[PDB]
């Protein structure tokens, strides 16, 4: 299944698309998860929102200015908080001469310009804004209620899932960056690009994730000393030139407005926004995730990082293993290649 581990693009008919959980089972049956990342283009007629005009009025409480330092494919970034502004003000800022997308020939050209210009003007973004902007009543692929095993454990068993299964908005401009990371607890994520300019992605197959970790520890030995899972800080940038040089396998793809990207457990991803845009995302889980969550290597640094107790998931979905697990005896290494 997908021996190349390349990013797959899916084009479901309305009939296939209707049921998210079933279609996701189908994607993995084709080996989509080997790449760490997949794209799903919904059928043309499907619209999660009739009109986006009102989103201009939404407030972005804490826009962040992204300060990047380093050189030649290896960078670290930190955040400066700016004053609140409406999406409309943010779009006008994004479109100004100081912040707008440069002229470019094709995506390959724009990508070169991204990596060449990272340490000049510092771009601004709004992230982790709570809420979904789907219309009421949209029942397909509704990011606010995907009904995965996360939801079951929360609603049926009353277990806190720490807010990770709720929907968040991101408002990008040119050159705003998501640094290399896997999801909290090595969950899945889903990202829909509502409107605006594209978002480019890089992804490393989960089966090669440890090689990215070893390369990062080698280039960022300071960061590494402070925290065993320092890539979860989302402050570490590493270019595809550097990946190619040290032979870490990866793939790239660009997401356009109206398209979904799914990231899979332990699928390291990074990327950047082409221009002003708006994306909605959340985390979710399936049963195949449970063995990733049990071994996910967590940040020790700060007091507040997301940790979900695995107890309920092993007890309910892996009852055969539960006591072995609680006795520290459930030892395995994950097969990243097979469906569950
Ligand atoms: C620059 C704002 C921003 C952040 C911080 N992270 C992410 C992810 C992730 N993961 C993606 C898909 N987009 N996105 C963003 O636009
Ligand atoms: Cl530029
Ligand atoms: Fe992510
Ligand atoms: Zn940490």
């Amino acid at each position: 299944l997908n021996p190349s581990c390349k990013i797959m693009t899916f084009r479901p008919s309305m009939e296939e698309f209707r049921e998210f959980n079933k279609y996701l089972a189908y994607m993995e049956s084709k080996g989509a998860h080997r790449a760490g990342l997949a794209k799903v283009i919904p059928p043309k007629e499907w619209k999660p929102r009739q009109c986006y005009d009102d989103i201009d009025n939404l407030l972005i409480p804490a826009p962040i200015q992204q300060m990047v330092t380093g050189q030649s494919g290896l960078f670290t970034q930190y955040n400066i908080q700016k004053k609140a502004m409406t999406v409309k003000e943010f779009r006008q800022l994004a479109n100004s001469g100081k912040y707008c997308t440069p002229r470019y020939l094709d995506y390959e050209d724009l990508e070169r310009k991204y990596w060449k210009n990272l340490t000049f003007v510092a771009p601004i973004y709004g992230a982790d804004i709570n809420g979904s902007i789907y219309d009421e009543g949209v029942d397909e692929w509704n990011i606010a209620r995907l009904n995965t095993v996360l939801d079951v454990v929360e609603e049926e068993c009353g277990i806190s899932i720490e807010g990770v299964n709720t929907p968040y908005l991101y408002f990008g401009m040119w050159k705003t960056t998501f640094a290399w990371h896997t999801e909290d607890m090595d969950l899945y994520s889903i990202n829909y690009l509502h409107f605006g300019e594209p978002k480019s992605w890089y992804a490393i197959p989960p089966e090669h994730g440890k090689r990215l970790e070893r390369l990062a520890q080698g280039f960022f030995p300071s960061s590494s000393q402070g925290c065993d899972a320092f890539l979860r800080h989302k402050m570490t940038l590493i270019s595809p030139s550097v990946l190619k040089k040290y032979g870490i396998p990866f793939d790239k793809i660009t997401q356009e407005a109206g398209e979904f990207m799914i990231t899979f457990p332990y699928g390291y991803h990074a990327g950047f926004n082409h221009g002003f845009n708006c994306a909605e995302s959340t985390n979710f889980a399936t049963v195949r995730w449970i063995d990733y969550g049990k071994v996910a290597k967590l940040c020790t640094c700060r007091k507040d990082m997301v940790k979900i107790s695995m107890d309920i998931f092993v007890r309910k979905f892996q009852p055969d293993r539960y006591q072995l697990w609680k006795q520290g005896k459930d030892i395995y290494t994950i097969d990243h290649t097979k469906p569950t």
